[PDB]
């Protein structure tokens, strides 16, 4: 079985844990259990990823110089654990049903980046167009992080993942920038860049 290198692992628990706090803030913007469940078990994730990196860490490290320089990179991992606990213990809020205050969601659409959920219309140009070949992050500024399809969701789509009718993307970005892609969405914006 081909091994990963601890920067694949590394980068994996990185994105990741991104994912999970946005996925996290959604949650609680949309009162949605089943992306909190979501972050629950990314959380798993980031738990067995650690362990991989730590593992490969401690073979790697021979002598004195290879060890203080993996110790560095398990401290990293620490705290991308601690940032990964944390944003579950925000999906925990939502499984627990709790009412949340008023002014959590209003904070979560209102900040300099927030969460928005985007509906694509069949007239919208980018039906049909896969999110590698669009790469929205890059070409819209609106980082998507998941997709709701009808009674399921798609979260952290890849490269491979197209666009349909009817998909409602879950993207976090500025409010301009959110507006701007639901107006493409929407069809009213033909042009994309
Ligand atoms: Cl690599
Ligand atoms: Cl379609
Ligand atoms: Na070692
Ligand atoms: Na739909």
């Amino acid at each position: 079985y081909e091994p990963k290198s601890v920067k694949e692992i590394f980068i994996e628990m990185k994105d990741t844990v991104e994912l999970m706090v946005d996925l996290a803030y959604a949650s609680l913007l949309f009162g949605d259990k089943e992306i909190a469940e979501e972050v629950l078990e990314l959380e798993e994730r980031i738990d067995l990823l650690n362990y991989q990196l730590m593992m490969h860490s401690v073979l790697a490290a021979r002598n004195v110089k290879e060890a203080e320089q993996v110790i560095t990179i398990l401290q990293i991992a620490n705290a991308i654990e601690d940032i990964s606990n944390a944003a579950g213990d925000l999906a925990k809020m939502v499984l627990e049903g709790v009412e949340l205050h008023p002014v959590i969601k209003e904070t979560i659409l209102e900040g300099e980046e927030i969460i928005g959920k985007i509906q694509v219309y069949p007239e919208s140009v980018i039906v049909g167009k896969t999110l590698g070949e669009l790469d929205l992050a890059t070409n819209t500024g609106v980082w998507i992080i998941a997709v709701r399809r009808g009674k399921r969701w798609i979260f952290g789509p890849n490269e491979n993942f197209k666009i349909r009718a009817g998909d409602v993307l879950i993207g976090r970005g500025t409010r301009t920038s959110i507006d701007h892609l639901k107006e493409i969405a929407r069809g009213a914006i033909r042009v994309i860049g």
